[PDB]
């Protein structure tokens, strides 16, 4: 059975979806209003932790936490579902909707960044859609592999004298802090699969490893299904899918990017905006 | 004033040690037997979480701990007082107490490694005399900046394909699960200064950085000073400052060593364990 304390608020329904983790439709009993609850097999704490911090409009919020039994993690409806289901079987999107859909995850991605979040786990599977429309708001999911940056132990190692100090730590020093770069990464694959429909890096129909290719930077072009995508779009993400982490594309230059220059997506992702804001009377 | 809790079991005494950190000694009134106070300034209740799961004569044991005002750690006392006073102004000790030291030290550092802990921070200060004499007990202490090993995140990250896996992640794959081998490089250095008297790798009268001399392994050698040390006492620091840490000596290696089979030396430590151990009758 549901917990005690879940049932006092809410009424369970129907599957929406069944990851490895369970969603499911629920109403707020007091509201009469459609929410989701995350049910998670028993840092969840932490995960609820760090968003109940964050606020930004491409970040799911939580609603309400109850641990029982398992987790059950309250939030807001998203009925167009996961960005997974748009791109599999080779479906793809226009690019158009790649563009909005884009900038929302870079605006998500570098508001994260800037509040010491990295999310380490960015995939179709962990974006979600406010509609079922193809122009709609997206939001990143999933932070249960999340990492928060703060002082780290090579900081205060490095406030001593290093008589003692072994040399792999000194030469850490040169790449150290660049962690959140791997966001970055997963951002430019997610972006080719929505381009293309088909990911860069994959065993189908290949003798090169798994590895091999990723190490190397050697994505799989297939000539014919990029010749409708712009040469913008395709150069955007060879700047995010470059194998030093030091010389990748930060969310900040993937903004300032003139595939990301387009002032008819900023406008239609304002006006989405609005559309999910109802809230109270201002002066004047 | 210190706190009544501490003030209630022990009588505050002089100071034997001013770190950064202060030593005092102190009477436990029950017993009416010194005690070291070792205070800090206020993850050191996680210091005291190790220190209580860890049982090696060679290393440091807590009687009992107060949280004020500051942080209060009661141990026994080592009236030897720190293994840095004992190889400062280049006094240096014989190579039979060498030996003696440093055999303890691998043993201790051997038994953290067994048990998921690296210490990070060993140094002369941080070994501890348990007498006057030169043939004496060493305990390791200070656990303010190690590191429990477990599950790592790494782990985690390959159970999954790789689709959206940075490469600097895959990379990292070849060298990880090695931290433990900067404390092999501190022993390396401690054995170095204890056979000398100096350091191998200082700033005194060189133009190389101390950190290209860490980094490219070049420590200072003075021939005249070795002289009168064992080619087999020399042949292991040389083994334990290895630049790279996979080929490093792990302490296993360091003790089947030619000059750590030495059986009048283990004679001498176990006689030593005997003389610290008073406690109960046995069947038979
Ligand atoms: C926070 C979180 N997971 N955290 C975690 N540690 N997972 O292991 C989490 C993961 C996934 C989701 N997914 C949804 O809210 C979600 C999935 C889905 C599918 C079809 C339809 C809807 N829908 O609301 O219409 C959906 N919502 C929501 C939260
Ligand atoms: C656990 C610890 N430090 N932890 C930490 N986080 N430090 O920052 C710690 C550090 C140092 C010591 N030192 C001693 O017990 C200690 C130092 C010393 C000097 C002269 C003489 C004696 N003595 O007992 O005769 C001494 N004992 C004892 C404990």
């Amino acid at each position: 059975v549901y917990p005690k304390a879940l049932r006092d608020e809410y009424i369970m329904s129907k599957t929406l979806g069944s990851g490895a983790g369970e969603v499911k439709l629920a109403f707020e009993r007091k509201t009469c209003k459609k929410v989701a609850i995350k049910i998670i097999s028993k840092n969840v704490e932490t995960e609820i932790e760090i968003l109940k911090k964050l606020n930004h409009p491409c970040i799911i919020k939580i609603k309400n936490f109850f641990d029982a039994e398992d987790y059950y993690i309250v939030l807001e409806l998203m009925e167009g579902g996961e960005l997974f289901d748009k791109v599999v079987g080779n479906k793809r999107l226009k690019e158009a909707t790649c563009k909005l859909y884009f900038y929302q995850m870079l605006l998500a991605v570098q508001y994260l960044h800037e509040n010491g979040i990295i999310h380490r786990d960015l995939k179709p599977e962990n974006v979600l859609l406010s509609s079922q429309e193809e122009d709609c708001l997206i939001k990143i999911t999933d932070f249960g592999h999340s990492k928060i940056l703060g002082e780290t132990s090579l900081m205060r190692t490095l406030c001593g004298t290093p008589t003692y100090l072994a040399p792999e730590v000194l030469v850490s020093v040169g790449t150290a802090g660049y962690n959140r770069a791997v966001d970055c990464w997963s951002l430019g694959v997610i972006l080719f699969i929505c381009l293309s429909g088909y990911p860069p890096f994959s065993e189908h129909r290949t003798q090169v490893s798994l590895k091999d290719q990723i190490t190397s930077g050697k994505y799989n072009f297939i000539p014919e299904v990029w010749a409708e995508v712009s040469e913008k779009a395709l150069d955007l993400v060879k700047k995010l899918l470059v194998v030093d982490p030091k010389a990748r594309f930060t969310t900040e230059e993937a903004l300032r990017h003139p595939w990301l220059q387009d002032e008819d997506m900023k406008r239609k992702f304002q006006d989405l905006l609005s559309e999910e804001n109802e809230s109270t009377a201002l002066p004047q």
